[PDB]
């Protein structure tokens, strides 16, 4: 329900006066309230005041990647009835994969018209826990499938489109579309890995990593794109817990990432964290207190409203910070339209038409068929025409759940890769050959029968949620089970064999890459409602592949080099480095990996400039049109991409840079620029435009602080460095951006 402000008790106070400052609203509202009151409203499901006709409103909201379960979420229990689906998307792992950063800002657009619907129909809040931006840097991680992958600077273009797209523009124009929530705050990607449970846990981050690795991301969301609300993290950095380190709420989201009076939830009793197991106060009032003062306003649980009164009385907090607290929240709601009559907002009009529409369901189609990554092949796909009769085998071989991930709601279909075989006119031979993760090997003589008489064979596998997911972490990032002996049996058969490697982590998969029995791999995550559909589009060739690897294919024995808990991403005396930047091992496929249907020649459309004098790219900065100097660009690189091939194709143009000034180790890659370059016909050259920032190429020092540095540095255009650039920065080391040190 909304309030009455027409003429409920509330008519009066400012706050439905739809004509007044939103802040002065919230102050209205917060003002006619009583400091109980306001305590009762501190939590996510906050009962409203009754008393002035306020009503209940829940704050826990998902929608990760589409409208999902939650507590203030209602799927329809009628299976074909208003609000029963909402458009489930791949994961963002399959998202971050596309490298299309316009396709991005269009599902966050599909996803806050869905929302909106629900809404409309008291099915949802306006306000959802979207997105997760905490980088997948250990492979292990059994929520890094929620992210769109390793890479900073790729999250942050991420989130800058997904934010915009969720609340509506840079700004609320006239209201909030949703309010989203760049969520868990500060160092959080483990989960339960050899005991250290996420809600006990300490991460050990140097200031350097901090400001270089585990926060950028939040840079983007926060001061870029203007999200309205942050989650803090369920664990400990350096011994103060998330929720309850006004270092990190105060000094750097509010005011170093500038969210100013957007509101800081906790995650789920986190607040509940800072007083058990993390022992951090040793009274649960105290908690509560301290994540108070340091920043948090509302408790995703029960833990303030049973124990802010208390607070108050006890001089832990004052009846001040609570009203404040009050005021951000009633803020946020103001400007959703939550105090505006529904009459003028479009938003509020959305029905169960605007949920499944057409275009929509294409949307996801086109994000799986971007985002799935061709690992592997010799020629054998695309599909020949010739070939018929095809065995379809393995766990995930008739996935319709799995491809959905975590974090889902209810989709309108799932249509697994066998039935888009069936739907391409195949003759198919199914069976499931092995589970996920057993020794039982009784299905391996049924998918062999499968096999004997097919024209190809399909292996589809790897790992879902059974392996991978919020509260368990991986110990062993191989193929679980004994699903390589049952390809193994394939491959004897030496007929066409292609295999799907699914789930969100990647799998040891140099076996398969060793073997020529193995025409072909696809790494396909968790590819939403569409997989199948797009799955076989790209097998038969009526897509052709461009998506490429988010994260990096470990070997095994990572595991063994570096433990979950080491936050360091540097190589060391104990660490061969973590990701691609630092990692000085061998990935079995690297980062940015991915081939397509088609060969491209690479040359330079613009000739690349030489040399830069930093003071005067700092100058020149001011007079570029953006926000902050780590904003302004040092150049625009124009690269000819020509379709030297038969087939058209899309093409991701991934621009690395290395350096070897400034602070010492550098990294051995960093993504700087990328852009998708689409439709390219056999024959034609398109030019890729990859803008680098002063940011981008500025480097971190041991206090965060970025700079420019003068030295020669490097590009390339690709994994295989397609083309290659050689330039220099001259001049004095000059500050770019400062960084709040710790308390
Ligand atoms: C809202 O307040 C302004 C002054 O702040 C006043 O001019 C206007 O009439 C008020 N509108 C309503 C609907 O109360
Ligand atoms: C706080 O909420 C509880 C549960 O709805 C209710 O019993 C109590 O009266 C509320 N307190 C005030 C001051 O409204
Ligand atoms: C929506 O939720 C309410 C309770 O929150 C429940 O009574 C109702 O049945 C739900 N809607 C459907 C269609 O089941
Ligand atoms: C909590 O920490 C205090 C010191 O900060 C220690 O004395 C106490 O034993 C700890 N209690 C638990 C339950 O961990
Ligand atoms: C609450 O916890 C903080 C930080 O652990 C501590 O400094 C403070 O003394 C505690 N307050 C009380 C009343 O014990
Ligand atoms: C494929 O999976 C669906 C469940 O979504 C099931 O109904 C169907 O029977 C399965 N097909 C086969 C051949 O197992
Ligand atoms: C395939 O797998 C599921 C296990 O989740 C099983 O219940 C199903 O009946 C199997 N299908 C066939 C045709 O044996
Ligand atoms: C597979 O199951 C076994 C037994 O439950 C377990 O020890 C192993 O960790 C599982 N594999 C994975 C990758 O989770």
């Amino acid at each position: 329900a909304f309030p009455d402000c027409a003429n409920g008790p509330l008519k009066s106070n400012l706050v439905c006066n739809a004509s007044a400052d939103p802040v002065s609203r919230a102050k209205a509202l917060v003002d006619a309230l009583t400091l109980e009151e306001l305590v009762n409203n501190t939590v996510n499901a906050s009962p409203g005041v009754p008393r002035v006709g306020l009503p209940p409103y829940n704050w826990w909201s998902e929608a990760l990647h589409g409208v999902a379960r939650s507590p203030g979420a209602n799927f329809s229990t009628v299976p074909g009835s208003p609000f029963s689906s909402a458009t489930s998307f791949p994961q963002p792992i399959i998202l971050g994969a596309t490298f299309d950063d316009d396709l991005i800002h269009s599902i966050a657009t599909v996803i806050s018209t869905e929302a909106r619907a629900f809404n409309n129909a008291g099915r949802a809040g306006l306000d959802f826990f979207t997105p997760n931006i905490n980088p997948f840097k250990d492979p292990r991680w059994g929520r890094g499938q929620e992210t769109p992958g390793e890479d900073p600077y790729h999250i942050a273009q991420y989130v800058y489109q997904l934010i915009t797209g969720l609340q509506g523009g840079l700004s609320p124009d006239p209201y909030y579309k949703v309010v989203a929530d760049c969520k868990h705050f500060a160092g959080y990607d483990l989960e339960d890995w050899h005991g250290n449970n996420r809600m006990a846990f300490n991460a050990v981050i140097s200031t350097q990593d901090l400001a270089e690795f585990y926060t950028p991301s939040f840079q983007s969301c926060v001061r870029d794109a203007h999200v309205g609300s942050v989650m803090c993290s369920y664990n400990a950095v350096n011994g103060v817990p998330s929720c309850a380190s006004p270092y990190l709420l105060q000094d750097l989201i509010r005011d170093h990432f500038g969210l100013g009076d957007g509101w800081i939830t906790s995650d789920c009793d986190a607040v509940d964290n800072v007083f058990d197991p993390h022992n951090y106060t040793s009274t649960l009032v105290n908690a509560s207190a301290v994540s108070l003062k340091a920043g948090t306003d509302v408790d995703c649980g029960t833990t303030y409203s049973q124990t802010l009164v208390d607070a108050v009385n006890q001089k832990l907090v004052t009846e001040d910070d609570v009203k404040t607290s009050m005021v951000r929240l009633y803020s946020s709601l103001v400007r959703l339209g939550y105090f505006d009559s529904p009459e003028n907002q479009p938003w509020r009009q959305l029905g169960w038409a605007d949920v499944n529409t057409p275009s929509a369901q294409a949307l996801a189609l086109t994000a799986a068929e971007e985002g799935v990554v061709l690992l592997k092949n010799d020629g054998t796909l695309p599909l020949s025409r010739r070939i018929k009769h095809i065995a379809v085998v393995g766990p995930w071989a008739n996935a319709t759940t799995q491809m959905q991930g975590n974090y889902q709601g209810i989709a309108p279909f799932l249509i697994s890769p066998l039935q888009a075989l069936q739907d391409a006119g195949f003759h198919v031979s199914f069976a499931n050959g092995t589970a996920i993760n057993s020794t039982d090997t009784s299905g391996f003589a049924s998918a062999l029968m499968a096999a004997k008489a097919a024209d190809a064979i399909v292996f589809a596998g790897g790992i879902d949620e059974t392996i991978e997911s919020e509260g368990h972490d991986r110990d062993s990032i191989e193929w679980p089970g004994n699903q390589l002996d049952l390809i193994e049996q394939l491959a004897a058969l030496r007929k066409p064999l292609i295999v799907l490697q699914m789930g969100g982590g990647q799998v040891d998969s140099s076996s398969l890459k060793a073997s020529k029995a193995v025409n072909a791999l696809l790494w396909g995550g968790y590819p939403g409602q569409s997989g199948g559909t797009a799955i076989v589009n790209i097998l038969t060739g009526k897509t052709a592949p461009s998506g490429r690897l988010p994260i990096t294919q470990y070997p095994a024995a990572y595991v063994d080099a570096i433990p979950m808990t080491d936050m360091a991403l540097r190589p060391s005396s104990s660490s061969p480095g973590r990701t691609y930047k630092w990692y000085t091992g061998t990935p079995v496929f690297d980062f940015g990996f991915g081939l397509h249907y088609t060969s491209f020649k690479l040359s330079w459309a613009a000739s690349p400039p030489s040399r830069f004098d930093i003071s005067s790219l700092v100058a020149g900065a001011k007079h570029a049109g953006v926000a902050f100097t780590d904003l302004a660009p040092l150049f625009t690189f124009h690269v000819a991409v020509k379709n030297s091939g038969k087939v058209t194709s899309d093409y991701v143009a991934l621009l690395f840079a290395h350096t070897t000034v400034g602070p010492s180790p550098a990294p051995q890659q960093e993504l700087v620029a990328y852009t998708r370059v689409k439709g390219i016909t056999p024959g034609r050259t398109a030019t890729a435009a990859l803008s680098v920032t002063l940011g981008s190429i500025a480097r971190v020092d041991e206090s965060g602080v970025r700079s420019l540095y003068p030295g020669k540095y490097s590009v390339w255009v690709d994994t295989t460095r397609e083309i290659m650039h050689t330039f220099e920065l001259t001049g004095k080391t000059t500050q770019i951006l400062g960084w709040p040190q710790p308390r």
